[PDB]
């Protein structure tokens, strides 16, 4: 018989395919379909491996502007593509990659390249043996023979990237169980009367569904809880009416923002917000009522943001707080598509970022964010904490791995460490104004960990010390290059800074560097600048920098 997919679906592996999958790498696919990837096959097999029989696994496909041409004009202008996979397991696998029948053999780089996974060259394929971890792992594929050169900087990147997601099997605290209450499961298609439905729970099973670039998913109040099947592929954005103690995303599907224009406002029948109104639509929303809430993200996958991709509505953001797992943005060629908020107290962990934007956003106390892979695209720094002065305390940053960077000037605010100025006189962030700050508010006892840039790199640091800083700590960051010398993007700096209303200047007080290296040498007191390029640290704040070797 003709040939057809095979997925897998047993203890050890699952797999998934979408039959309204298309082939298209230039225009909008049709509502019913999935972008799916014309250059990349993918199938696994669980160890030991063997003749046996490997198991098909769907590539989606997404593209900068997300086939609307008169969109690209809002992404960087590169013709990067991003492909990725998705699927669970509970033992070792092998990953086997293919390309087509034409083209040649290439070896290629698997990022995180920390990974170590075995890689084998064998039948113009290409396979990865995947341990299994309880965290799963998420990472980029990158074929030799497909690398470009992004300008200005010259970073050497895949055009049509391949990200594979390998999670762990969906437990009963993210996967509805059998006789869940009150559950509703709508057909596939366009999906209508969620934000009137009486349900606690939506349940979005293996199909293709959508909201249109005219609507959204807005949840009724009763809804807790919305789920999306390993197999659904939702067109959409997220909102909760929920004031609830817990609303929570779940499971292992995509949600993907493709079918709306860039910043399109909800406000205003989804068409691009006027004025930079900041009403863009977010992929994750809600709104508190006068109790604490707590965000739950697990698994999901989103692609395509048109703008921030998520941000709660609230007039006190101290109640709300998140708890984030094995969770994905992919495909955000958008820029101003950022990387989620962490509200006070959250725990967010084993992520993939894909952003061409504020990625790490540092702005609420207690965070903890770890085992990240972030993607990071042409604008704003790898982790902020500027636009606004803050109070600010106990928050750890460890282990993440920036795999890329693409910047090209001083305005994009590049850096991994950054801290732009105040919004309120600066919008675009830059400014030679350093008398805006406020010298009543501190940001300490922070500590970012286990950092490393791979590729070329922005600089380590350029903050603004718009409030008062105390006890930062930087403990192992690696760099593997620097981008040209020529576009100002990769010297450190931290300028002296005053308070908006009174004059006082605003003060650093122990912000240390251990464990710095850029390449193959190890950065002290004597080569920060010169090999380091941290040749921007205010002389009033020289002395409150310390290297811990
Ligand atoms: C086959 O794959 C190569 C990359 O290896 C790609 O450049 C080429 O366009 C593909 N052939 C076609 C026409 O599908
Ligand atoms: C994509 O852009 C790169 C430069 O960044 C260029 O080398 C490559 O040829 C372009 N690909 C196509 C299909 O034009
Ligand atoms: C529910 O959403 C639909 C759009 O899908 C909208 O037309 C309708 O007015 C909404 N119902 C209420 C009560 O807001
Ligand atoms: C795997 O099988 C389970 C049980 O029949 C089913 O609920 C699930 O949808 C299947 N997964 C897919 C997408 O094939
Ligand atoms: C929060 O609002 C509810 C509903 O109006 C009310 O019953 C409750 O007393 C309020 N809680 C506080 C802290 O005032
Ligand atoms: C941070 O957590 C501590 C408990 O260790 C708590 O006292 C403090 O209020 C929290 N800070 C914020 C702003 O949530
Ligand atoms: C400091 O922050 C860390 C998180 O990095 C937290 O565990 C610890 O309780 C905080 N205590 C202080 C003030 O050092
Ligand atoms: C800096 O900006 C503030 C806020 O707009 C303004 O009040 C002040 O005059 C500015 N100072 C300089 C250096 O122009
Ligand atoms: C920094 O890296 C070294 C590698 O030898 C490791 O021993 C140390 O624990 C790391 N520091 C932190 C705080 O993770
Ligand atoms: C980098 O950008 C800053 C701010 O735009 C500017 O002051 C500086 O001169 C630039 N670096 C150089 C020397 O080109
Ligand atoms: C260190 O890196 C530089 C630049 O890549 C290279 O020229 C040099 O040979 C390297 N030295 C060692 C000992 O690896």
């Amino acid at each position: 018989r003709e040939f057809m997919a095979v997925t897998a679906n047993n203890s050890q592996l699952l797999t998934w395919w979408h039959n309204t999958g298309e082939i298209n790498t230039q225009t909008p696919v049709a509502d019913g379909n999935v972008r799916q990837s014309g250059l990349y096959s993918v199938k696994v097999q669980t160890t030991p491996a063997s003749s046996s029989l490997y198991y098909d696994s769907f590539v989606y496909l997404a593209i900068p502007g997300n086939g609307m041409s008169d969109q690209l004009q809002y992404t960087q202008g590169y013709n990067q593509t991003q492909a990725w996979t998705s699927f669970l397991y509970s033992h070792d696998a092998t990953v086997k990659i293919s390309r087509n029948g034409s083209s040649a053999n290439s070896n290629v780089v698997i990022r995180p390249t920390s990974l170590n996974f075995p890689v084998r060259y064998d039948n113009q394929s290409v396979y990865i043996t995947v341990p299994y971890s309880p965290t799963g792992y998420r990472f980029s594929v990158e074929f030799d023979d497909d690398l470009i050169s992004l300008a200005p900087s010259g970073a050497r990147q895949p055009e049509n990237a391949l990200l594979i997601f390998a999670s762990p099997f969906e437990n009963s605290s993210t996967k509805p169980q059998p006789g869940s209450p009150n559950s509703i499961a709508p057909a596939p298609g366009r999906v209508l009367g969620l934000n009137t439905t009486s349900a606690s729970t939506v349940v979005f099973n293996p199909g293709v569904y959508y909201f249109t670039g005219h609507d959204h998913m807005v949840l009724s109040s009763s809804v807790t809880w919305v789920y999306f099947a390993p197999g659904a592929y939702v067109k959409g954005a997220v909102e909760f009416l929920s004031t609830a103690s817990e609303v929570k995303a779940s499971g292992h599907g995509v949600l993907s923002g493709e079918q709306y224009v860039w910043y399109a406002d909800p406000d205003e029948g989804y068409q691009k917000a006027s004025g930079a109104n900041n009403n863009g639509l977010r992929m994750w929303r809600g709104t508190l009522g006068n109790s604490s809430q707590t965000f739950v993200l697990n698994g999901v996958t989103v692609s395509a943001p048109p703008f921030n991709s998520m941000d709660w509505s609230g007039n006190s953001l101290d109640l709300i707080t998140c708890r984030v797992d094995d969770y994905k943005q992919v495909g955000a060629f958008y820029g101003q598509t950022d990387g989620l908020e962490m509200y006070p107290g959250t725990i967010l962990q084993d992520v993939f970022y894909h952003t061409d934007d504020d990625g790490l956003k540092m702005y609420y106390s207690n965070v903890t964010a770890r085992n990240i892979v972030m993607w990071k695209e042409s604008v704003a720094p790898v982790v902020e904490f500027g636009w606004t002065p803050r109070n600010t305390e106990n928050v750890l940053f460890d282990n993440v791995d920036v795999i890329h960077q693409a910047y090209a000037n001083a305005g994009n605010n590049p850096g991994i460490f950054g801290a732009v100025n105040n919004y309120l006189y600066a919008p675009d962030g830059l400014s030679s104004n350093h008398s805006t700050g406020n010298s009543n508010m501190t940001v300490r006892n922070i500590t970012w960990s286990n950092f490393r840039a791979e590729g070329s790199s922005s600089a380590l640091f350029r903050i603004n010390p718009i409030q008062n800083l105390d006890n930062i700590s930087i403990k192992n960051v690696s760099i593997e290059s620097f981008e040209p010398l020529s576009i100002n993007t990769t010297e450190s700096w931290m300028p002296v800074w005053y308070d908006l209303n009174n004059g006082k200047q605003i003060t650093v007080t122990d912000f240390s560097i251990e464990g710095f290296t850029v390449g193959n040498t190890t950065i002290t007191a004597s080569n920060a600048a010169s090999v380091g390029r941290i040749d921007g640290v205010d002389p009033a704040y020289a002395g409150s920098v310390h290297y811990i070797d």
